[PDB]
Parts: structure tokens; C-alpha cells; sequence
């Protein structure tokens, strides 16, 4: 066996999972091998918030129907995101200025989203990039003009929206447990549990430097204690696609009992935003790389 969907579901883990969208299905070998070795697809771009939702109250669902009825159409579970963060995010929502005007704004953003696909998606990052690196709290229009409610309030309606999703707050340089941003997402997520806030999950979105692999080992045990049912591992790739450093990533995962999952940021090098960083697991003419091999080694038994 050579996929490393079947492979990890073999070992108990519920998908290895990859971002992608109809611009990428439509051409190249994308599809044929998202098909033969993934079991799990998001769409990069077409559910973020200046696609769907790109003057105010006046949704458009082009891209995202596609790939998720693509997914259907070909097995696959979906995730799904951002509802609430600072990119992809319109001019439009960010010029407003007060709270109850954002909260509403927000809220019929994630309810219109969500109810879409209801029962069709696994997992919806609701909120993303919510950190400073210092582990406060990133000013973004949500944080600036709502205040800390928005968090909770995000979370609620999501999940009021479609109960059977599970609800992730996602962030990056979460990859190591001695720094303070890792520890902050940790003590803020535990705090708003117990205040309420349906966290299903952290999402760690691992867009990592060679040799980065290792520091995961300990960082994402560290996610995992906040207490959410879930953790998972968003949007990886590594420079230089050394097979260290994602064997580090995927036994980590197997390593943490809540992991329930990892999701690759794009399937061929060349179709990376990071092409020159070789950073993918297939080459530009569509192979499987040695970090392929060493993860299909690493998962077989
Ligand atoms: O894991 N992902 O590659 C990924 C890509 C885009 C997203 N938007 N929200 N969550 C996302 C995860």
C-alpha cells in the first residue's frame, strides 16, 4: 500500500488530508492523486471570506460548491475554513467600526457558510491567526472593534450552525513548546473551554524551516493539553522536504492520541507558493519524493 491516507488510517488516525481547490483539480495530475492517496481536501482559497462573501450580505459559493462536491463525488472528507480571521478578509469588513455591527456581520458570515454544507464537513477553522507571537492577542478588526467576545461568540454560532462539525481555532509557529505563543493558545484555549467556548480543536498550521520537524515532537503534546478533543496539523510543508523532518511531523501525530490527522498544503512542488523550497511530497513531474517514501515506511507496519 502506498497511500499515506489508507496508511495512517491504519494506524488509527482519521485522514492525511490536503489543501486544494477547482483551479488545481482541473489540471495537472492533482486529482488523480488527491484521489489515490488522500483522504481528506480543503479548499485553499474559495471558502475564505472575500470569495464568499464579497460585499455584505451577498454570498457566492462558485469555488467552494466545487470542491465540495468534488469531495463527494469522489469520497473524500472536507474541511473547511477561515470563517473569522485577518486574510482573505474584504476592506469592507475591516472599515467597520463598532461592535454589534461586526458581531452581526460575523455571525451571518459563519451561519451562511456553515448551513451550506451542513452534516458535509468534518472540520471548520472558525477562528485563525488569533495570536501575536508574544501570545497576546492579535489586533486584528475582530479583536480591535468587537473586543474578546468575538472569540466565543464565533464558536457559539458556529456551532449552532452545524453541531456535527468539529469547531478548530487554528495558528502558526505553534511548533515549538518553549515558545510563548504555543503556551498562550494553550492557556487562552483551556480559559475558554471552561468558560463555555465549543473548541473542538487546535489546528497547527506547519509552514516550517528545515529542521523545524523535531521541535513538533514536543509542541504539539503541548496543544494537545489545553484539553480539546481534537488537535490536528494544517497546511505543512518544509523547506527542503527533508524525510527528517516529516517523519518528526507525522510521529508526532501518531504520538498524540487527540492528533487526529495531517494536512499537506498542496500536492505537486511546482504548484507551491513556496515552489523553490521543494517543499511538497510529489516532485514537478508528479512522483512521490523520499519524504513520501519515508512517511509510507514510517506508517506501514
Ligand atoms: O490545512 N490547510 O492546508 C488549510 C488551508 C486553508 C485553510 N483555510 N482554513 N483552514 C485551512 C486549512
Amino acid at each position: 500500500a502506498q497511500s499515506i491516507d489508507q496508511l495512517i488510517k491504519a494506524r488509527g488516525k482519521v485522514y492525511f488530508g490536503v489543501a486544494t481547490d477547482q483551479n488545481r483539480l482541473t489540471t495537472g495530475k492533482n486529482a488523480a492523486i488527491i484521489k489515490a492517496d488522500f483522504g481528506m481536501v480543503w479548499p485553499e482559497n474559495s471558502m475564505q471570506w472575500d470569495a464568499t462573501e464579497p460585499s455584505q450580505g451577498n454570498f457566492n459559493f462558485a469555488g467552494a460548491d466545487y470542491l465540495v462536491n468534488w469531495a463527494q463525488q469522489n469520497g473524500k472528507l472536507i474541511g473547511a475554513g477561515c470563517l473569522v480571521w485577518h486574510n482573505f478578509l474584504p476592506s469592507w469588513v475591516s472599515s467597520i467600526t463598532d461592535k454589534n455591527t461586526l458581531i452581526n456581520v460575523m455571525k451571518n458570515h459563519i451561519t451562511t457558510l456553515m448551513t451550506r454544507y451542513k452534516g458535509k464537513i468534518r472540520t471548520w477553522d472558525v477562528v485563525g491567526e488569533a495570536f501575536n507571537e508574544d501570545g497576546s492577542l492579535r489586533q486584528n478588526v475582530f479583536l480591535n472593534v468587537i473586543g474578546e467576545d468575538y472569540i466565543p461568540i464565533a464558536f457559539q454560532t458556529a456551532r449552532a450552525a452545524d453541531p456535527n462539525a468539529k469547531l478548530y481555532i487554528m495558528d502558526y509557529n505553534l511548533d515549538s513548546a518553549s515558545y510563548p505563543k504555543t503556551q498562550a493558545i494553550v492557556n487562552r484555549v483551556k480559559q475558554w473551554r471552561a468558560a463555555g467556548v465549543p473548541i473542538d480543536g487546535i489546528g497547527s498550521q506547519m509552514h516550517l524551516s528545515a529542521g523545524q520537524g523535531a521541535g513538533v515532537l514536543q509542541a504539539l503534546p503541548l496543544l494537545a493539553s489545553a484539553g480539546t478533543p481534537e488537535v490536528s496539523i494544517l497546511m505543512l510543508d518544509v523547506a527542503g522536504a527533508s524525510p527528517t523532518d516529516y517523519v518528526n511531523v507525522v510521529n508526532a501525530c501518531l504520538n498524540v492520541q487527540s492528533c487526529v490527522g495531517i494536512t499537506v498544503m498542496g500536492v505537486a512542488d511546482p504548484d507551491s507558493a513556496f515552489a523553490s523550497s521543494t517543499p511538497l511530497l510529489f516532485d514537478g513531474n508528479f512522483n512521490p519524493k523520499p519524504a513520501y517514501n519515508a512517511i509510507v515506511q514510517d506508517l506501514q507496519q
